[PDB]
Formats: C-alpha cells, sequence, structure tokens
C-alpha cells in the first residue's frame, strides 16, 4: 500500500519524487523504459535556460542529477512502463510490466509523446539526415548547402525553417493543412524568404536513402496523390502532444488531450494530481515542469494529511 | 527605452532575466540592495529540494549561479532598490535611487518582506539567540536544554515548536490571537506536548540580554498588560507577507497583499507581469518561484511581439 505513486521521470516526476521523499512518503516512481527514462531533455544537447547552471549542462547530466537527488531522499525508482491504471476505485491500482501496486494518491507526469512520426525508415535515417531539433543540429556539416525539409506549420516550425536557411541551400516547409498556424509576421517572413518553399496539404509516407537520407515519399492530404521530394535533411517542427492515454476516459481531458487541472495540480479525480507538459498548453519548459512537480507533490501530501491516509510504516 | 524591466533578484527575477536575455530583449534587472540582493535563499544554509543538486547547494552559491547565468545571456544587473513605479502611463516609469527608466513591459518579482519583527534590539541578538529558521538552527549548542520562544501560531510555527522540543528544555509558542491557525492535529500535538506552553494574545515589544539573548518584553494584545519571559533563544515562525508595496493601488491585490494574476503571470495591468512569492498563496518554494519567473518572461515576450514593441537596438 503506497502513499503516492509517481508516473514519469521527466523534471516534473523527479521534482515530485524529491518533495514526496523529503516528506517521508517513500514515493514509488515508475520512470518508464520503452517510453524513454529521463523525459524530453534526454533527447537534447545543451540546456542553457535551467536556472543554477551558468555554464550550461547536457540534458542527460541534468536528468542524471535529478534521478540521484530523488534516490538520495528515499524514492523507490523502477525503470518500468505503467501499462494500466484504475482511478475508478480507492485505493488506486497501478500496473507495470512487472508489478501491480495500490496507492492512496497518484501523480501523473507522463509529459509529451516522442517527437517523431514513426515512419517505417525513421530509425534508419535517425542522426543520418533526420533530426527532431533544428536548433541542436541545423549547423551540422551534413546540412551545409543541402535541400532540407522542416515538418510542421506552427510558430516553432516557421522559426526553425528560417534558422535553417542560414545553412541549407533550400528549405521545404511541409504543412498538413491549407494554412500555417504561425503568426502573420512569421507567415510574411516565410512566404517572402526566397530559400523557403511551403508545401500545403502535404503528408509524409516514408523517408528513403542509402547510408543517409536522400528524400521523402509524400502525398496530398486531400486527394492522396503521391510525389517524391529530394532532401538530405528533415527536421521535425511538429506540435506538442500530451501523453494522456493512461488516464483517457478516467480524468477530464481537453480537446487536444491535456489533463484539466485546478489549484495548480488537482485533476477531476480527488487524490490524482497532474504535473508538467501533460497539462501545460503555454510554457513547455523544464523549469515550469519542475515547479509543477513540486505543486503536485505538496498537493498530494496535503490530501494524504487531510484524509489521515499516511502510516508510520508501509 | 527598455523592452522589459525586472524588479527583484530571487529565483523568480533571475529566471525571468535568463529567459528575457536569451530572447535578445536585453532585460534590465533592479536586483535590490537595502531589500537584500539574491532573495530569501541568501538567508538559509543548505537547499536540498532544488532539482539538479543531489549533494545539496548553499543558498548563496545557488543564487550566485543564477546571477552569473542572467549576466552571461545579456542581462543588465543593477544592485539598486526601485523606489517608485508608474504603471498608470505607457511607456511605464521605473525609478531607482540612481536612475529613471521607461519600459514597454515590467516583471515584478519582489517576493516576501524580510522574515523579522524589526524589534529595537533585533540586530543585537541576530545569530546570538534570535533565528529566522528553527530547522537551520534548532540543533545549535546555544539552544541545548535552553528555554526558547517560537513566534507564530501557523502550520510552520507549530511544527517548528515540536522540532525544537528535541533540543530545548521548554518551548514558549507566542500567538498574537486567541487561536492557533494550524490544523487541529497540530493543535492536539502542541497542547499535549509537556515541553510546549502556548501564550495566546501575546505580542513582542523587544528582546533583552548581554552578549546573547536572555529574554523578551511581551504585552497582552487585548489589554497591553506587560510581562517579561526568560528565554535564551527565539525562532521566527511568522507568516508569509508578499512585498507588493511598489504596486499597491496600481495593480489588483488580494486582502493579504498578494498580486492577483491570470494565465500564470498577467496582472490587472496589460504589460505588467508578476512572478514568485509575490502572488503565491500555496507553494512558496524556490523551484515554483523559478517556473513562475519563466512564465512571466515568456508572457512579456509574447505581449511585446503581439504589440510590435521590440526594436533592433534600444
Ligand atoms: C529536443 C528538445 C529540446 C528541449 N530543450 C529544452 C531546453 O533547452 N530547455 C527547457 O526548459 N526545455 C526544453 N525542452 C522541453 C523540456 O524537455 C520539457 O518541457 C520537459 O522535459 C517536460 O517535462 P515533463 O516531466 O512534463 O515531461 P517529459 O520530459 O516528457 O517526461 C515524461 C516522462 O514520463 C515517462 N512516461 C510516459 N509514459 C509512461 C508510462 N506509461 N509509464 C512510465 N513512464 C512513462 C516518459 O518516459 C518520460 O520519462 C526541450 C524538448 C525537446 C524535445
Ligand atoms: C530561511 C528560509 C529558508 C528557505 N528554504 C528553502 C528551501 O530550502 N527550498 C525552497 O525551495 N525554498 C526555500 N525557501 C523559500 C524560498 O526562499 C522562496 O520561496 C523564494 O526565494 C521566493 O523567490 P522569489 O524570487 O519570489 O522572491 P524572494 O526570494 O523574496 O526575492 C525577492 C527579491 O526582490 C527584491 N526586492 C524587493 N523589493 C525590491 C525593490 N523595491 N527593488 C528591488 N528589488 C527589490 C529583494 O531584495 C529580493 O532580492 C526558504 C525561505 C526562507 C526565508
Amino acid at each position: 500500500m503506497e502513499n503516492v505513486v509517481i508516473i514519469g521521470s521527466g523534471p516534473a516526476g523527479y521534482t515530485a519524487a524529491i518533495y514526496a521523499a523529503r516528506a517521508n512518503l517513500k514515493p514509488v516512481v515508475f520512470e518508464g523504459f520503452r517510453n524513454g527514462r529521463g523525459g524530453q531533455l534526454m533527447t537534447t544537447t545543451e540546456v542553457e535556460n535551467f536556472p543554477g547552471f551558468p555554464e550550461g549542462i547536457t540534458g542527460p547530466d541534468l536528468m542524471d542529477r535529478m534521478r540521484k537527488q530523488a534516490e538520495r531522499w528515499g524514492s523507490e525508482l523502477y525503470t518500468e512502463d505503467v501499462e494500466q491504471v484504475d482511478l475508478s476505485v480507492r485505493p488506486f491500482v497501478i500496473r507495470s510490466s512487472d508489478r501491480e501496486l495500490r496507492a492512496h494518491s497518484v501523480i501523473i507526469a507522463t509529459g509529451a509523446t516522442a517527437k517523431r512520426l514513426g515512419l517505417p525508415s525513421e530509425n534508419t535515417f535517425w542522426s543520418r539526415g533526420i533530426s527532431a531539433c533544428a536548433i541542436c543540429d541545423g549547423a551540422s556539416p551534413l546540412f551545409k548547402n543541402a535541400e532540407v525539409a522542416v515538418v510542421g506549420g506552427g510558430d516553432s516550425a516557421t522559426e526553425e525553417a528560417v534558422y535553417v536557411t542560414k545553412y541549407a541551400k533550400h528549405v521545404h516547409l511541409l504543412v498538413r493543412g491549407e494554412r500555417m498556424r504561425a503568426s502573420k509576421a512569421m507567415q510574411d517572413r516565410v512566404l517572402a524568404n526566397p530559400r523557403i518553399t511551403v508545401h500545403f496539404n502535404t503528408g509524409i509516407e516514408d523517408a528513403f536513402g542509402g547510408e543517409v537520407l536522400q528524400g521523402l515519399r509524400l502525398f496530398d492530404t486531400r486527394t492522396g496523390e503521391k510525389r517524391s521530394l529530394d532532401v538530405q535533411g528533415m527536421f521535425y517542427g511538429i506540435g506538442h502532444t500530451p501523453n494522456s492515454k493512461l488516464v483517457a476516459g478516467q480524468v477530464e481531458l481537453d480537446e487536444a488531450g491535456y489533463v484539466k487541472v485546478a489549484h495548480g495540480a488537482a485533476t477531476s479525480v480527488p487524490g490524482v494530481f497532474s504535473a508538467g507538459d501533460l497539462h501545460d498548453t503555454e510554457w513547455r519548459q523544464a523549469i515550469t515542469a519542475a515547479g509543477s512537480g513540486c505543486m503536485a507533490a505538496l498537493s498530494a501530501e496535503r490530501y494524504l494529511t487531510a484524509n489521515n491516509l499516511v502510516r508510520e510504516f508501509k
């Protein structure tokens, strides 16, 4: 019988764990394995906007520090994916590949789905023409005077397209719909730039090449008409998807799948708290996710206390 | 003409500065001087719950790192108190002891008022019987089998009183009103404990002693009747006061003086954003203040952009 079970090992999950462990709750953390232990910062290079690191810190080193801190203060860390939760009963039921636990309270910190398309040949060209971060990778020798694609039509994606025109001979911006979702300034900047072609009503079937990317198999999203595009790079500027499937149908979600929260972390289910990118439609930073993890942990501790649910030993 | 002026050098102010500087806004930060540069963490010993520091970090070292990071990315840092702001005109007017600036946007991150009473003899016995942090200081040799006072009747204060009964022969809990504001469990724990006396309707006039604290001059808050209390220690477990006087009468405040915010950081005045303890009635942690500073900076950047207020050079 757990006081609290935390799901996720991003900055939200680990900050929640540090607060819950320091309150003597002996949190259990399902960190993920197939979901990617350590969250989105494991996939970046250098973090420069996490306060307390004036020299910068690698994503992996920052997340390693957070894990060590969680462990130091008494967190039980499982490198296991949660397969199923039951929030309709009390105590709550949490099932991983390896074990089933009951818990007086649950912190869900499952973040965003992986920034990738899942194309058949995606793993083939990963780091060999395909990149999920144009800012991290755009200046690489591979892309110097290349034709490249940027996937998406949002604010991030138009800025990423313009950035990459510093290095690439030509940028093909690939938009699913008829209209970019970026600001009109960003649109005038893109539609002006002589080194950007915007493809509207464009989806991606697969990537092709040899030892590295040589192009994309595309289709019109209205008619399915197919064509090929020769590019030596592809950057993902795709939108944020909250990873809420564990709780879909059990807590209130908005239209995009974000968990709805009150008072910083409270879900529609008493005793269930959300932290991080899972409910964040605005900021999507490691520092805001960490603050959110703290709010969920303090929220869980006050819920456990008010209901007299904490025991001396588990 | 500033893009943004930040007031305060706590985790909120410096995190805002890092985000604004990295967005190329060349923020100016009025860090404070008489107000205490570096915020509340300058007054603590070891910080253990700021994610990314598994070994712990001193308050001063963590705040030194944040200052260096703010400076690295292009913040203009002034060790100056803001004396007056005018938020009724645009551009906004900000006046320090040394200069007067105009700004398209303002981030107020003025935090909490100093944790002290201002008693005439307070500076005399500071670190010599008077402490603002029972958790930091309770285990000190000075307090071993001493009679000590804890000021306040809140949740923090009752927990602090119980903590200090591990070390002190007797704890006098000094409450201004007739009732503790702590939970009924905390009250039963306190009123049970044979080593705690609760003084209701009790205020503090001054401290007395020689090279160290020997007691308090007290008064009944209903009649003003005076008495003396012999103690060799006094711990401040007093409540949180938001330092909102700069903006009092110019932005909407709640009854306790907290700035009212919408969408994470927006005040009642468009272009004016709040971050940190100044608007936080719930969490009051360095990590939640830092996340808040990020939200205010991103909010200011989007306001400046939407209104086309940013220039190439200032
Ligand atoms: C390329 C890139 C660069 C970035 N750079 C920066 C930057 O420099 N600075 C910055 O502030 N932000 C940056 N971000 C954003 C930042 O990484 C996120 O805002 C932050 O990591 C979100 O934290 P989180 O804890 O909410 O979620 P996530 O980081 O998404 O973590 C969610 C965690 O939950 C786990 N999980 C999911 N489902 C399950 C399950 N069923 N069982 C168990 N565990 C599960 C996942 O494996 C993961 O560990 C970047 C993002 C990316 C993709
Ligand atoms: C003893 C103690 C121990 C603590 N320990 C911890 C802990 O271990 N972990 C934790 O997470 N939290 C801790 N906290 C809480 C934490 O310090 C605060 O939550 C946090 O510092 C608030 O950040 P902030 O930036 O909102 O405000 P503050 O830290 O209060 O900073 C406000 C800043 O604004 C400045 N300012 C005020 N008025 C003006 C003006 N007119 N002009 C210019 N500048 C001005 C002040 O000088 C100060 O620099 C502790 C607090 C105390 C008092």
